[PDB]
């Protein structure tokens, strides 16, 4: 089934132990946890202890945020790429099937250099992941205030699909965030026509701003705004997506309420959104 | 977690509806269902109805038995290969992450022909599956009575690992069956030293026959025989396998009891085996 | 080692037989011929005859100008791609080891859409040429007047090198033109430090214009201008390039003297420049 | 089109300079040279000098005998593999477009272990040669006395063709030997129906023995035996092969006449056979 997934931005919580406790307590099964959190624990207590935290609580790791920097110098990049398989296997064991990263909507660097190197490194990343049966989902970023550097890059799903050709790796798709689908002015049918395997991971959230205005860093809880979230989910559902939907609510200032009431409220809100979209 | 998975041979049951009912009723979540069963339903009632049968019962499809014949004529093979992606996507939606097939331990055909064509077609199969994040697990077959054709093929995990090189596809591993691990005279450490992603799917079962004697077609319920099943599981567990373990108990004659008592008894037996192996 | 190659730009001759007669009579071995003249003579006479023509005259085809349009619609590009292997085979028989294309130094199309699709299409051309032991030499274009479309593309070897990363094909190299090397303000060692198989084909020509002034369609014969041509061929030589070096002198207005004079004179100043290069 | 190539088996000459002098003096363009003689002369004199030697004499290296052992230990095979690209580059400069190896028609090693590893290793050799526009010509061996090891391997073109499927590399073809074509009881059209790029290199020789009798180390000069050689070259010709045709006459006992006589005589009977072939 499509299911609600807890995300760190929803709750005011930095302790790994307590974050996982909050997920269980508020009735989630899927948790999004950044890899540095898991790595900090693996180092202190070994990989098996980390798996025990998830399995003692009935939790499944939703995803692995790519743990390298696609813009490093070549020697650092290659080094971090060598380390990716073991980091990916640890996350597979905790339930993740996907590794994700976002793409900048604009940049100051010369296109042929920036785009070509980035195509090749993403390909290398995707290739290290083929033995593990994992896909790369690339988040296209839609808000307009990120477009004012010198040259355009990816600003939409249509853009992202042409960028797949540069990469040329069979296991590369999309992380689809409502915020970016909204800000890019896309339609339910843009998402419905994706092959299922190309919907790698999904974010949900909201805004009362018009597409041109909405700020990437100033988001609302799913359902406190104007984004058509039932058509968003429905489209993903008709695509054939059947996994976690995380409420990534990036914000600059304290969100309203407590970590706990927020977690429970959005779980409830998303189960209802998800059942309306199935319809 | 490693979990028990129901297999069709355990129960005396040919109706899809009732087989799925038996899985729920006997407390399983993972079910092994051959694809022809699911296809027969998809044809009568459309793909969505098939997904509804699993989701209404809390069930997850464990695996997809490769739905083509690796030994057909080229035009039929190519045709069935074209149809594999949509069949694989339907099974992904029901929860399967793996597509499997077994290899003959001996054959009458000339080696260079038989082995080369088979390497190339498995590669083609594995390649169609890279976009879906799915792995191919190849079952090595250990019993000795299948070795008396003209030429040897794969009879063990060590053999299978050399055959991976012929295939040259990054998402190809093993379906590990205790029956074949036993009959091939392998050790817990053979399985522990596998990379996790190479343990694609797992079968469990038993026998009172010595390795040289055991018949492929005349198996016993997990725990009614002499195969060291705790070291079998433990090895798979230390490899890093965290999925379904199916009791494939091929038999020529009625197994002892009812379908229901068998299903419940082996679930119980495997949860206990699995907890001893974790230890 | 390196040898002079007749380019059509040198001669008035627009008939294949007469062109080939002139190459013979002016001393050349290596002839560059536009592909259409060869498709055309293979239509009237047949494959056997075009081969007969060359060999009778001691002649070897230097190259094949990529006979398709890399910017066309997808269905038309695919058709021409499908035709490419037989055309490349006919050119292999005549001695062509290379297939070439130039890149636009600027474009109005959005960078992500343009760069990705063009990388993927060159990749497809390259894959089709792998069974034939043939390489793609991509021509980077340097002149400054060509750089005033909306977005920048390839303008230098350094740029071309990063573009090879997008393409991601083992058999893709450079067509190095003296006009472009000079107008890109490159150095002899930029050439020297290339692996020899990355130097696919070479053009040579001159200008009295500064690097920033020199015009694409208004070139001169080599040894009539300001470009250091001896360092040009010494960098190629030390890189390990060994085939034909063609005098591509594009011009809007007639080069004085006859075709027979320029042609014969070019061979001679080419041989001497190539001794000076070679120590 | 096709042209005669001096093979060492023809001449007493065991010194590279003297061998090359003889090819010149006996009329040849295409010379086959064992690689060690070239590694050896590139040690005393240097890369520049071995190139100088050839070009001064109007000579072109036909081929490179694969300078490694495909059956060695893994670490030793990998080292020699790593050395292969520079050795192949030095041979490219001398005009070699091909790299060749023969296959054993039988072996004692288990088929799965032997075939898989050897397919994967030839695949690795082929991948290293893709950036250089070079192909692998694999020599199938036909004589019947070679077929009495424990398991059968490649004995015919038909077999070799299926072996290419295991290897799965776009640049791998055949070394076609008249001795093997005859002793495999093949037909002219078996050759004709090959794509031209699959004909990598060609050996020619004779025997008075029947197909079933003829011995591998006991061959004759071409035009001294019972093999239809004109249909041999017409099938190659119509396949589209255009390079050197080498007289490999392995022998345990001296061929009568001098080296200078056999060498000169071979060129002549080769040219005439090649006219008869060509219609």
């Amino acid at each position: 089934a499509m299911e609600p997934c807890l995300h760190p931005t929803l709750v005011d919580e930095t302790s790994l132990v307590l974050y996982l406790d909050l997920a269980r307590e508020t009735g989630y099964r899927y948790v999004d946890v950044p890899f540095h959190w898991l790595e900090a624990e693996a180092e202190r207590h070994g990989d098996a202890a980390v798996e025990a935290m998830f399995q003692r609580r009935g939790l499944v790791l939703a995803n692995l945020g790519l743990p390298l920097n696609l813009y490093d110098s070549e020697p650092v990049f290659l080094r971090e790429l060598s380390l990716l398989p073991d980091r990916a296997r640890l996350c597979a064991r905790l339930g993740a099937r996907s590794v994700t990263a976002f793409l900048w909507p604009s940049m100051d660097e010369e296109p042929v250099r920036y785009i070509s190197q980035l195509a090749r490194r993403i390909r290398q990343v995707a290739v290290e992941l083929l033995p593990l049966g994992m896909r790369v989902g690339l988040e296209y970023v839609g808000p307009h205030h990120l477009r004012h550097r010198r040259y355009p890059f990816v600003q939409s799903l249509a853009d992202l699909k042409t960028f797949w050709e540069a990469i040329g790796a069979p296991n590369v798709g999309a992380l689809v965030d409502s915020y970016h689908w909204y800000t890019a002015g896309e339609h339910e049918d843009d998402l419905a026509q994706l092959p299922p395997e190309k919907v790698v991971y999904v974010h949900i959230n909201d805004t009362r701003d018009a597409p041109e205005d909405a700020h990437d860093g100033k988001r609302l809880l799913p359902g406190d705004g104007r984004i058509p979230l039932v058509p968003f989910l429905r489209g993903l559902y008709l695509a054939g997506y059947r996994g976690p939907v995380a409420a990534e609510v990036l914000h600059e200032t304290p969100l309203d309420g407590t970590g706990e009431s927020r977690a429970r409220l959005v779980r409830e809100r998303l189960e209802k959104l998800i059942a309306l979209a199935k319809g």
